[PDB]
């Protein structure tokens, strides 16, 4: 209202939740802060291949969201926005209800386009996904299915994926645990596809020998390797697989049987999202400034994958680059400040900073990490790392940001460079 | 919320007003206080009957409510709340969006029960009204008809009505006005109908001198006078009446003409408010306790015209007593601090203290005014009093509660009793 403007922040995930907090304490007593999501409880993403493999339970990666933030003064919302009315400012909620904003934070994430390879939906086939704990949990069902009767495995990423660490550390975690059950030799073929011109493309144009190193490492694990490939559909459980040259032309077609599969799907934006007019590019992700201002709404900010990113090249088959958490929460960091900038008459200056990417993947006693920037070589930063110690990382990282968010943050976020001074 | 107990006043009138002001300003910024009401705009009820004459537009005595409470970090939500379930805690909006609440302050007024006398809705014949702004222009709309082509007069109050100082200052303000436009030789008769048991009862049984000095008043002006009437019907522009004896028995009926009337409705609960099961007396006004806390919902507070208050006297024709500024404000003053009790611990003891009655009735150069209390004879103060000074007063009040509605209060209210020290 006028005065005291009412901020919604719509998604509570790695840059949503934090979104709210950060805003709360910016805004202060005087601005109501309303956090809507889908779910009402917050989810460790990066820990979902571990859940999609059973070395991790839900109850260890999520937690009921609502008694957090409103200790904090923060209203919760666990209803999804189906609707967003950008002219008369109201989002209409699943269930009917519809909520008036002054200003709105988009960090809705990604839609998880199963619907580009008919017959990949999780609930459709024998392909599952671990993108969510929802499906993690899914995916380790039918993991156990396989072991009770071992059939061919198939892990990779679709055409359009933008997040293929995971894929990588499924399949690495998928290998060790059939060895440490004494199951490995009981599967036919452990095959893995991805739109990546190369292994280790990773969607950033590989990263220090991140080539080399996923390379061997897929090999090790006896699992055969395809790179330049698009799944046409899913059918009959059987995966069709086309794989092209640099060029685009067919080199060969596949049709792979598939008794227990995982493709990290396309990500597009979420439909409420993509559905106001001229918000969104094509894919439904949200045109945005520097400064994290939609460039079509001076009153609605996006953070996180819910973002549009240009590309910075382009591969024989699409593929998208990775939005990661460090990233994400300059983004938030940025988005927040300006919002108040907003409030209190400056235009904000603040921006995400340089493109980055960070990633740490734990494959049981040690990890794989790399930190890429900036988007295009030759890069000022281009790190790929596995040791013990980023197992360690992993560990300290997770267990640090659930406790952040159940206790609030505020100021800015990670800054767990402490560790030097 | 929890911890944040979000508050909502139902209702922005002489109560409701103040309730959400008061209310914002005991519990902070640490609360959320909605104001919710039918119309956007409010209104001093007392100055209708000028309306209803000419001698007063809407613009001198409405004004829009938004600004003013928002600029207080009050939300407000101009709906007419349709339905209230107490037990989820939510107010379905006539727009069908919901509101849950954690406390909720009832002070949504009367129901004007025009159905109480088929033909008596001031859309369905002569008879008007003038206790809403909307009524009381329809009223001198349907007086300037009057003046165009004379015709009977009817003034007076309907069976069950509680409110009857504005009858007797309505026939006296249209009687004046005729005189002073040299029009009141042309009527061929001006009635005044009652379901008081005498004239100057007014619902309390008289006070002071009021039978006398309104009885006088009527003859004074030529407007003939019957009590212990109902109106059974209105009909072919004709008020039928029924008198009655001390027993009820019928002493005459009588069919009369009208050209202009107005008679005063008998009050009900709103139906939102009446249709809460188990929360009303079955005339639908809200059964609280001494400290305005519902009996059966410890969450749900009213205060004002919406509550019950249990009669003292049984008249031959059914009549209540009038529920009246000062004391609203009591009640009022008593539900905030009780809330905000409950909200930190205690149980608040405030109540609205004795029964009292209060009116002033501004006639032009001079004014009538009465002061009853409490409410059952022989009081401890029962004064009728005429004057200019009454008239000053009236016009000093006006202006004091519509400034103090757009700047805000907040301890208690009233205590203009400045005038003293
Ligand atoms: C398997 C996997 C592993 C990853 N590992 C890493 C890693 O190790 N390091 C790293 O930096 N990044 C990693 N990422 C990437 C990124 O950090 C995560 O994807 C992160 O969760 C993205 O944050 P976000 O806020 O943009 O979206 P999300 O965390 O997905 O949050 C979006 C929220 O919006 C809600 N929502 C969606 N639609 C609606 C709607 N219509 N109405 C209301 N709410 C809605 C969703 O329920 C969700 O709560 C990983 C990603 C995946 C998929
Ligand atoms: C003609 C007249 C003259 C009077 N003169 C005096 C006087 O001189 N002195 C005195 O002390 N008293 C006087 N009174 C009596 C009393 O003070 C007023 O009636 C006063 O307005 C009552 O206050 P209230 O808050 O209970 O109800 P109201 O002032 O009527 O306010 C009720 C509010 O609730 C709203 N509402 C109703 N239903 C809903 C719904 N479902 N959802 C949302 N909102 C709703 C209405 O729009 C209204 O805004 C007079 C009354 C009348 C009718
Ligand atoms: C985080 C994003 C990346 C994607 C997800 C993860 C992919 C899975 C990781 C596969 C790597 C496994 O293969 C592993 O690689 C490194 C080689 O560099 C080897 O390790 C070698 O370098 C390390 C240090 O980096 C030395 O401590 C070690 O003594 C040496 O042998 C391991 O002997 C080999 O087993
Ligand atoms: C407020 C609630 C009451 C209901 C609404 C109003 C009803 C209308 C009022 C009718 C009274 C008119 O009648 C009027 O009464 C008083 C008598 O007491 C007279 O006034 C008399 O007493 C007053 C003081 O009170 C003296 O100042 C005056 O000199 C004296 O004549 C007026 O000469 C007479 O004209
Ligand atoms: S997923
Ligand atoms: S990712
Ligand atoms: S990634
Ligand atoms: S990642
Ligand atoms: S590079
Ligand atoms: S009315
Ligand atoms: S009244
Ligand atoms: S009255
Ligand atoms: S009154
Ligand atoms: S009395």
């Amino acid at each position: 209202m006028r005065g005291s403007a009412h901020v919604v922040i719509l998604g509570a995930g790695t840059g949503g939740m934090p979104a709210a907090y950060e805003m709360k304490e910016a805004l202060g007593s005087g601005h109501e802060v309303t956090l809507i999501s889908a779910n009402d409880y917050f989810q460790f993403v990066p820990s979902n291949p571990w859940v999609g493999v059973g070395w991790k339970e839900r109850d260890d990666i999520a937690f009921p969201i609502r008694h957090y933030v409103e200790r904090k003064g923060i209203h919760f919302i666990a209803q999804s926005a189906e609707q967003i009315d950008a002219e008369a400012q109201n989002i209409t909620l699943a269930d009917g209800n519809t909520v008036h904003y002054d200003y709105l934070m988009i960090a809705t994430g990604p839609k998880l386009a199963f619907e580009n390879v008919p017959g990949s939906d999780p609930h459709e086939g024998p392909v599952q996904a671990i993108c969510t704990v929802d499906h993690a949990e899914r995916a380790f069902a039918e993991y156990q299915a396989l072991l009770r009767e071992p059939g061919p495995i198939v892990i990779g990423a679709m055409a359009g994926a933008s997040c293929f660490g995971p894929a990588y550390e499924y399949a690495m975690i998928v290998a060790s645990d059939l060895k440490k059950r004494g199951m490995r030799d009981k599967i036919p073929s452990f095959t893995f596809i991805t739109s990546e011109p190369y292994i280790g493309h990773l969607g950033i144009q590989g990263v220090g020998d991140s080539k080399g190193i996923l390379t061997k490492g897929l090999k090790e694990e006896g699992i055969e390797a395809y790179t330049n490939c698009k799944v046409t559909k899913v059918e009959d459980n059987k995966m069709y697989v086309t794989q092209v040259d640099e060029k685009g032309e067919t080199i060969k077609e596949m049709v792979l049987p598939v008794k227990f599969g995982m493709m990290i799907p396309a990500f597009k934006g979420v439909p409420a999202v993509a559905g106001v007019e001229g918000l969104c590019n094509p894919g439904g992700f949200v045109l945005v400034d520097e400064h994290q201002r939609s460039k079509k709404y001076a009153n609605i900010f996006a953070a996180g994958i819910a973002i549009a990113i240009p590309p910075v090249e382009t591969t024989p088959v699409p593929t998208g680059a990775p939005k990661t958490g460090y990233m994400i929460e300059s983004m938030v960091s940025a988005a927040v400040h300006n919002i108040k900038a907003d409030l209190e008459g400056r235009k904000g200056e603040q921006t995400m900073g340089t493109w980055n990417a960070v990633c740490f993947a734990d494959m049981g006693d040690r990890g794989a990490a790399f930190i890429a920037l900036p988007q295009l070589k030759p890069r000022k930063v281009d790190v790929f790392a596995y040791g013990r110690w980023v197992h360690l990382a992993k560990v300290a990282f997770e267990k640090y940001f659930i406790r952040k968010m159940k206790m609030g943050v505020s100021e800015p976020f990670y800054e767990k460079v402490l560790f030097k001074m």
